[PDB]
């Protein structure tokens, strides 16, 4: 497999008193987006397929620094587990645009309609 | 007693510098909703009666992941202690709908009017 | 690790030589689905890995009031023992619907009916 | 001095990376409102005079549980140090009304105009 | 554990053989209601468990300016000693009303008058 | 170099699961704004030039205590690294006005247009 | 403990027998106001407690461009040594105004002119 | 310390005597830009400090489909070895654009073309 | 909570109608003694509370090489189901002796033979 | 803060008009010595500060089997109320001796007999 | 039951990476020695009978401050669980002698032979 | 593989400012002794072969509670890595004897000579 | 009072699960030795008189770095509270000799006999 | 993770077509052995996994003063590239001996010569 | 400078309530032994000259795992600051011998006499 | 950071034009030696870096009872101002000797007399 990008991304919507909102190490390929506990890639948390994934800018509206985008399955109501979208937060819009650009190489395109 | 459901739920409106917003282990029966410190059910925090309880979706409006619903007493201004409603937060709307469905089995129905 | 839900379910496809469809106490986590004789959890009949499990709606089933669904391993014939699929029943449809939302959370998705 | 009330109250607007938003033990008399680190009243943080103090409900608007009121000096732009108002947070509106009522006994009345 | 409130209250129903109605210093927590001779807390007259206590409005009472309310154990004759109910008085109605909100917080609810 | 001002300021938009929103010790001169880990000025985090910097009040709108202003480069889309503006938070508006005034001495003027 | 501000100020009322008005390096905290010969802080001329200090606008002063203000102990004749009040000057009015906001923060309020 | 990004890039200006332009695996942090023979990171060809580096658009370059950009030390002739500038290429423009946003984050800004 | 020991033991007194004496996988904690069909722990035959259990040496037993000991509830007839005592066997005496030391640790003491 | 000891002691010098010498439940800390009617601690007769207290052996006392010792304030006439010294008795000498070691720990030293 | 003594004591020989060497709240009566997590006596850790208990000074030899004594069963090799003796540590020899004296009242006498 | 024993054991001689002296979950078979981070056996720290292993009681001499034994290779100076022996600590001698007994079943015998 | 010395010293024999072995800020004068929580001397822990104090080297024998000396009262068995000696630990013998020398100036001389 | 040692070693068996035996900068951890051109670590020639590596004394070697040893994979022909074994040399025997102790620590044991 | 060795070593005799016994990153050359906070060598704690240094095995006698050696100045009573020797602890004797060997290359020889 | 010692010392070589030898209050840390007019620390005469300082015994000095020593910068003419060396005096030799041990601790070593 060819790696399109590896980097840190905060998972914004899968956090509470269980697993608090954390930052994971993501590895994007043309076929999957996996995340690990750290860049040593010793503990893998999940491997999501890029099939039917689109990208959308989340409700960044709340006056906070975090810049959010979200991946979703156009052929399903839930992207993974019982989540509608996988929200991914970054520190800047530049970083978000940067990642958006990498996703195009994986076949993950901006919201269809 | 027959248990309708046991699971974790975050108490959203009973938290501050005293007891911080925590997640408790809830046990729902046809007659009560009790919560414990953990699933070992060794330390019981409270036992609330299902009498006159209705269910309502809380001000989820704040751009956050938490999905909230709330239980209330239709024959009283306060559900327990000095709280108007008992706010219960979940990670997804699916989880909230899931719990809403269990409550119907306890006689706790969506907001009357 | 975290328990997703505990609740009673009827196993609809237990052999004649074991009473037939009986109600058992289920415990679901992100890794396994275990069932006990009761909520005291002194006797665990089985613990099935959440791995490769998918979920399907069982064509009505017996001539009863039960609403059925079933678990099946996407990669093999039997799901556990010599069973093909584990048939679960609920006296109500919304009960089946709340459990379907919980399985999603453990990663057990529908389809492949 | 006669004590009108002693209890815990969260100081909402005097917190950051210095002193984080904390809960202090307040002692209200007819002439002052002092706060300590704890109910042992060993470490006194401040003693504010009730002279020219009025009371007002703070921007509780943010979808959170905290219920806030605030004290201010009608003959000055700053109540203490460089703060416009002293924001005091509680867990319920009942608790806030409860404290509002105690303040009337100290000569601290609801916002004049 | 956490102290809900400390403040003076008049015990309206103390026997002739103890001065009659005297003012005592109360300390309320989620577990007990204790009263001292004064705010130095050197002499505690009593500590009553918050268990099974409910609250009722006392039919005006004596021919005075006092506003009365009383505590009574829902499950027994006497509330403490040989008392039936503990009569508490305040020179103002709002004073009684602020204390009623504090008792709710300890779980002492009204009715059963 | 002549120091115009030294003091603590919270960096509001450069924080996440990496470096959490922190408070640093800032040293402003007529030519630069540097920040250190602490007032001992042993660990320097950065040195920003005052060239082409303007000042603007950030989206303080979110009902919180923090009062924010932000510095930006009028001849560039990014002030430093990949940040549009450097958000600096204070406890009061007085503190913000206080710092605004110091910036004028450095040639950092309120938003041009 | 926390340093509120460090910056140069001119002491306007230093005796003829000490050069006259000289600029010194000030360090303000919530407890003291100290002044050094320079920003290296090798020689501290004095450390004045923030206790009982108040602030007044000095009637223009000398026939210069300096904007003056002064510190005085509300409870005594001299503020330090044999001084009555400590006269501080700034070449600009806004400079005096930023420092006035910092003193407020240490609790040094105006009036008593 | 924190890894900003890992991804393949083509070094466009490698000498004839080393295969010519080859693709290498880059790792960027706030301090260095390192390149390996591949993503297993067993052989690091070089580690270049982010210090004094700036970024320029390379005048199209060869007669190919590659989009080029280059790194150069603002304070010296060679960027590494005897190179002047390190030419990096991407088959797409948006690929170059995502990497430019990542370099900004490490402090490598454009211009000086 | 803490697991004291996991190891195989033969239950010597299982009824003819269940194969007879079979080896099961035991898990001992300070609260319970559970036995599974094997070390994968998919099927728990039983979980017996450590409460009131004592330990006795079983008068040799069958005409075999097994060394037997048994658990019995000091306060009742049956130890579990309709059993009186749970007979455990080991092919060696030291094996029985190591297990006796582990039970002591869970509080199961000898005597009452 | 830390409780040094809790145990019954007989107050030997209680006035005729209070039953005479009665046994009370004592609680000693490094700051106070409190006595209750019993170990439930519902009624505290008194709380005496450990300040300036010293300890003396009481000249045998009454014609009984009690071993007496007493507490007295080194700086005043009465130790509490109108008492001079608080006489404490134990049926055994070693009982008095264990309590003397506990008082030392709270700083109440012997002598001044 | 009559309480001989309540106080804090460190359990010296039941600690490791499981439960670290802790200090518990002990309650000694003529028939048992129980210990709790704290002086609120809400969580009881154990209740040991005083039957056949003797007392002995442990290997205090190690140059440390802790002063140790130990209780043991003369009619058994183990006092509780799999422990030979229950080691109890104190801060001073005085404290140890103090507790030794209390034990005599419980029938726990110094080592027999 | 047949498991002889699973349980917790403290590794006494492989700890310092790197990995502090920890407790691991050990699994002993007839051919190996492996240890994991916990009883979930998800993270395996090491797998040691039982070949040429003998057992010896370590320098328990230091007046501490820990009871130590150690495994060693008779055909080598080092048992694993650069360690002479693998020291394993327990809470009691009973626990140590208990484990010694299990080791005999693995072919690990008491020190040869 | 004239201060002979101020510095940090570890109290070696007054520590356990209550107050752990801590380091305090000591102030020695010709008449007392006081210690505070820190060098700000805001929280005073104790003030010991130098009357009848001698100095002795404690059981430094235990192979540790700490160098210990101890103060004692020659006219008493206990120096303060229920402690025989006040053990003070230092990092080097030089530091201990250094402090010994300062004590001579306070009238605290090496062990008499 | 933890670095075991960093130091120069001569690779004795580098091909003629690479200068021959050259000295390289080694970094050993419990997982890999990496070598750089120098101690600045800008160019890593290789990173070899500690897996399956063993160590042997190389039969003197060349007619020089070098003391040689070599690393070889117990489970394969080549250790890295087309090498069979990695020959390492030191000008002194004790130098080889210190490195052998470090490899043991990473688990590289001798023999299989 | 040529580096003889870099690695971690615990400083055993410079630790207390100030800087606790820590592990530092040491860099040994033919002329100095420096230590840093970590292997990034960003924060240097000290640089000691190898002049007149000898090596000696410290009082390892205390039954602990740590293996200690110590460096000292033969022409002085103190090696650095007020320390007689610089104690360096390791996990094994092998590690200590390993480091001893490296020191010989620096001119640091075993204790002279 | 940590204060090594605070104590009075006489500066023996202060010029005639400043009273001559006066006693000042010294504060020594591992970085600086500061002296104040007194122990209130309101006026710091100077703060000298511990850098390059060494210590020498001053050839008796004046015809007095003072024991002198002096600080001098090994790398320059003056130690502070136009002084060459800072002469410090003590009325006793042991006083000088205790201070010499403290300076060592800050790294100020003797010799170069």
């Amino acid at each position: 497999i060819l790696v399109i990008r590896k980097g840190w991304l905060t998972i914004n919507n899968i956090g509470i008193m269980k697993g608090g909102s954390k930052e994971y190490w993501f590895v994007l390929t043309a076929e999957n987006l996996s995340w690990y506990k750290d860049d040593e890639e010793k503990e893998k948390k999940y491997m999501l397929s890029v099939d039917n994934l689109k990208l959308r800018d989340v409700e960044k509206g709340f006056m906070s620094s975090k810049h959010i985008f979200a991946l979703f399955n156009t052929e399903q109501r839930n992207v993974y587990k019982d989540y509608r979208q996988l929200e991914l937060a970054c520190e800047t819009q530049e970083e978000v645009d940067s990642w958006k650009a990498s996703f195009l190489r994986a076949g993950v395109y901006p919201e269809r309609v």
